[PDB]
């Protein structure tokens, strides 16, 4: 005689406590990890703060901005208390709150070194968003400065703690693609001047560069750590129309191609007068792989094709088997300090992208080949 | 050709800029507060992590018969440690001002008695579905919340779910047509060892199987995008004899409903088979398929015609609608601050129950179950 | 070293020259053996059937039989038939008299299926006959009972038992890539047009045997039975029409049917003729979902196993054919059965059986009660 | 008081005649225009001749084919006279058949020219396959002869006739897309020296050239049409595995981009290497455009997408709205023929490809920019 099991036959038809539910999502653990956001601008407020709310080490402690204005209403949003609020000036007063573990740096591009260095100055860890800088010496001063203060330096590279991009490289790591030939990349998004995030973009002194050092530096880190290696040499080629207000100091479209150690080959590009693009291809001999959306802020999907077959994959609709982007890579930074581990994005890694897309500029305006084989190491792997 | 003037004008040196441009919904204040009750799976998986992402609510109490459990949770979310009540002393949250209301987020059964409780403890209720276990139960909470003058609002997530609304949205402008057959299926395998579904085994607990945890998505979502009643179903069930799981509660219902328009549908439950949440809708001019149709997260849309299928989905960059549960949650602080009535009142989730009630009627005795009995969707679907 | 070119492409020369035969990546046609005698020049026969005989690898349309002598000739032209090969419903009897006619393909309305699927076994003939089997159970038995006296096969026309992706959704589904399966639903829907010339007779109770069901539910009814490989063993069902829509005034519109089967496994499904096209199909295991949409199509049919954070699709690939289309492939069979002295996959008995299952789903939906179809069909060969 | 339609009421009960039937697919009409096969290879009997039945105006008349056996096989299996059966030798005997109204060349790269200018002093019109030819030269030789027979020169661009290609090429004139500023292409497959039809492929003298000649002219072809224009300048690399044997006189991999004259820039690639890929990607301001297949023999599938959707179009699952590209392709040349039109792919516009193919090895040669700026106007459109 069929019989219901024994818990569920124990269970009292009267209020009672029961046990700590099986957990389907990252559950919260604690805020050890105190960060100073530095910039509260359209990803610092869109994207990083609310990202704390699923950390499971991490919390904000402090702000950094010129907008007093402004900081003091985004402080009041996440119970960051008024005292703790730094401007420009007295930044480097971080230094006397060991509370403040790292600083986030989000501001625009020709600001990531110098902020950089003197946070390490205050004795503190440096999450520096990317590009890591608009040259490859900031990058190196960058790195000494970690060095000489003995913390870690870690780029925001979002996608190297994205699920679904973890999930493409173990994937082509099992060689489920076979023998790898040929990576196609394409990052575009319509460029709006009228958006304050913008205006500094346009700005060849603050920005850098244009598309590329925006956006075309995902299909760029892309192409290496899906084909877990460096590129030996590269060709480019970059056109803006001469009439466009927007591109009269960055460029807007620019194409690259680059050949690898392995004989594996890549083209990709990236623009600002396109609309919302961001497909990665990755041909093997066995199959290929389409990640499309590739490097978004949601709703990642990837399909692995052979003739006849359409292998999708995404994130589930009721579990979360791991945490989002974000809130894993603020994680990752608290995580490597308590545990005494590198960082998975070093600032060696963001200085490799930084290089690499001066020997694309460099070669998109000599119009010949570019050599970059100069031993690059990924520490720890992609 | 020169550059934009407000790019020229951006400083090269380190300088306050303006707000930012907003791509997804900014917090603005937390001037709702909630006391939560039960810290079972939903309440922690889903619930108190979506606090995080509303824009008027606040958790500012929890609730539990799990002392060392509720320690625990209040730390994580930064819970004053004297907010935490038991089961006995729960009626006390009347004397804290800063509980606006309750999230009754516990076994089917005790979803009343607490919902009642806390009414005359002077507080808004949002209580989970399905609403109760009973139809007279429902009733006494409405009677409960109109005594006190409170609101009373029904956990339907899907009533604030971008996609679901979307979909509501194409079918009002008449992208399918003229509506004729709905399709709806909702599943996933039961595990006995799972604390969670413990209580849903148990008759008295639950109040039924599948259709009454999840068979409930088909039928309230059919009748959100028919956007009209049922005046008659029909139903069979069916579940293994030898399964220990099902011995009190369906593992397997199908239930058929007509409605007024015209439109007929057929639908299922499952606690025997793996993870489905499809949705059907077909009329004369498209067809739209929804899959998933009801998950927490990654719901996807579909208007298939001869030669074309149009899916619809949250975008990959922009955040244009707050998730489902920031979204339920902030809905009520707003009916309260607004003055305006819930989109998910006691009346919808009664009517719910009323209809699962008809439904088990009809599977039970194999004859169609007349629901014409007049209900009134206040405010719409 | 320093690499060479292999030999193959070494040896290639540079002139004009013969070559070997090329490697195969679709069905290459063989021969032309199997004649066959087309009954009724509608719209299936001259959309689908007639152009499906091109693919074919020994199957050939030899004579027609239509009461459109205008029509026939035509047909018979852009087919290259012998003018002396067209009969008409008079003369149909006399193929008996050609050697060359192998067998005759019945795509008449659904009444006049059992008739001339007779007439033709009397007359020497194998026959293939298209769904539903005919508008009676007694008549599918007249029908088996004349194909056993002529000693001649009985084929029914269900085109998706040889259709690729359907055999690929009932491979996986036998590897038991899905898991015990527990849910089943179906739907499969067009809207009706009272003025395509085709679709007339549909809305004849005495020609049509009834409604939705009869004429595409029933894809949703032999698809539950070989996805699940088992028959039902009772069956309850639910019937509407708008009463004011001229269409529906002697067959059904919408109708659903929900089956239990002996494993314990259950189904729900629907017809419509009031809604647009349709044809979808799931079904339920412990391990994974099969969502087949299209399920059912003349092309592109679309399968795909579902799992948490995964779908996994296949289709018809885009440079190679591995099998046959399914038109091709039934007309073959039944040649291959011939040839090969061998039964058919969809016998005299398969027809059968959904006619008796529908029988059973609209006597169900009558009644308002379950109705019990435990009988004992076995599938011969499999499913 | 419902009672049934009039065209329902009077059908008869028992067996009658009816009319015509509603069509859902393209019917048979006539086979007025004959065609002469040549080179009974693997497209020939794969592609092409099945493509026969699906016609409405065109027949198989005769096969020239170098293998005597095959031809009778294959003659059989098509209900050719086998007195219809040429050879090369023979090949010009075709003029005194007035049935064979035109000749199909489905032979090497390097044997194009030579039957295409032997069947217009036959008299006959040319269906020739694609690439035109392996010079530049050829090509015109081919089109002189065609103007001097005063005969059609047709080349076989199936995708100028496939339906999923057609609706791409709609909606963009349409402006679904916006001002289109980027377009990707990726054509591959895996290159087998034991296919007796790849075998030509690998010699450089019969080929003409590698995977670009082979499959990359699809990619390049496609970026024509679906852009609407053509290019100005082209720059090109290539690299191939050194130690394989495959590779020895054709290349396996090789990128291009190109700058047209509206601005627009593209990049794509074609690989030996790597396994099935056929896709297109077109950005525009508005909207992107993603074929994929893009051009397969069969199941096409194309995605105008935006944030938040994804508009795919594909054949139909019942109906046939359009005839299949091989049917459509040998029809057209019928039509025009018949109707006194030009051809949708004259010689002139393979010659471009020939052209911009030979532009595109020479800027890889090279490693420098060429410009293709020579004038090319589509006549009647793309
Ligand atoms: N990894 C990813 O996914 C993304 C990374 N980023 C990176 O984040 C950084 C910030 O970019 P983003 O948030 O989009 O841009 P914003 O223009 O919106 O913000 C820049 C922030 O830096 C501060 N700032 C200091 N000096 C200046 C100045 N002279 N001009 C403009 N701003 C200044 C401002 O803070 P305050 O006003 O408060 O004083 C402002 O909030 C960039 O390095 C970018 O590459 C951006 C988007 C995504
Ligand atoms: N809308 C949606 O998406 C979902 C809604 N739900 C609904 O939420 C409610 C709770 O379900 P769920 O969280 O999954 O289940 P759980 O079993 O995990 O939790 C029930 C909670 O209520 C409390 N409780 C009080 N008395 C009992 C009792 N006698 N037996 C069991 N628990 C008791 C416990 O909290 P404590 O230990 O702290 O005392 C327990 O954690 C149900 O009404 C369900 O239908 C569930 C999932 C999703
Ligand atoms: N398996 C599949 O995918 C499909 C199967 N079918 C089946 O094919 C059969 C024919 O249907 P379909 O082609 O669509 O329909 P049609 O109405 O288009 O044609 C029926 C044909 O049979 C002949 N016929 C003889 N007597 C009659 C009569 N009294 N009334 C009407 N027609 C008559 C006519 O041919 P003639 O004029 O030349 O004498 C007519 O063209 C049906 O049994 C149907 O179920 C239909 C569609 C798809
Ligand atoms: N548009 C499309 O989709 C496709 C177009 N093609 C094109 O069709 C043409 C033929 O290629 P394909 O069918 O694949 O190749 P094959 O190698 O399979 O066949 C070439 C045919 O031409 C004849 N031939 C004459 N001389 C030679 C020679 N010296 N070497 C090889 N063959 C010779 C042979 O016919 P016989 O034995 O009878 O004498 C042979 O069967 C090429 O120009 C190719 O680019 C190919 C695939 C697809």
């Amino acid at each position: 005689a069929a019989t219901l099991p024994a818990g569920a036959s124990q269970v009292p038809t009267t209020p009672a406590g029961r046990p700590m539910p099986y957990a389907i999502r990252p559950m919260p653990e604690d805020r050890r990890f105190g960060y100073a956001i530095v910039g509260l601008g359209k990803y610092a407020l869109n994207q990083i703060l609310p990202g704390f709310a699923g950390c499971q080490h991490s919390r904000i402690e402090a702000l950094v901005s010129g907008n007093a204005e402004k900081a003091k209403i985004v402080a009041a949003e996440y119970g960051v208390d008024p005292r703790k609020i730094y401007d420009y000036s007295n930044f480097d007063k971080i230094a006397k709150d060991p509370k403040i573990d790292a600083v986030y740096i989000i501001l625009p591009n020709s600001l990531h070194a110098e902020f950089a260095i003197r946070a390490f100055k205050a004795g503190k860890h440096v999450m520096c968003e990317k590009p890591m800088a608009t040259s490859v010496a900031d990058c190196q001063r960058m790195i000494d400065a970690a060095k000489a203060a003995n913390k870690k330096l870690m780029i925001g590279y979002r996608c190297h703690y994205d699920p679904m991009n973890r999930a493409a490289v173990k994937l082509i790591r099992e060689n489920q693609l076979g023998k790898l030939g040929m990576v196609t990349t394409d990052n575009s998004d319509v460029m709006d001047q009228n958006d304050p995030a913008q205006q500094w973009r346009l700005r060849r002194e603050l920005a850098g560069g244009g598309s590329l050092m925006d956006i075309g530096i995902y299909g760029l880190n892309g192409t290496r750590y899906l084909l877990g290696e460096e590129p030996i040499e590269v060709r480019a080629y970059t056109y803006s129309d001469p009439n466009d207000e927007r591109f009269v100091e960055v460029e807007d479209r620019i194409i690259w191609q680059m050949r690898f150690r392995s004989g594996a080959l890549s083209h990709g590009a990236s623009s600002y007068s396109t609309t919302t693009t961001s497909r990665f291809s990755v041909q093997g001999d066995k199959a290929v792989l389409l990640m499309d959306p590739a490097t978004g802020y949601y709703q990642n999907l990837i399909s692995v094709q052979t003739p006849g077959h359409a292998n999708q994959s995404m994130m589930p609709q009721f579990i979360m088997p791991a945490n989002n982007q974000f809130s894993a890579q603020l994680d990752h930074l608290a995580e490597a300090v308590i545990n005494n581990k590198p960082v998975r994005s070093p600032g060696e890694e963001g200085m490799q992208d930084v290089r690499l897309i001066q020997a694309i500029y460099e070669a998109a305006r000599t119009g010949r080949p570019v050599n970059t084989d100069w031993g690059y190491v990924r520490q720890g792997g992609y």
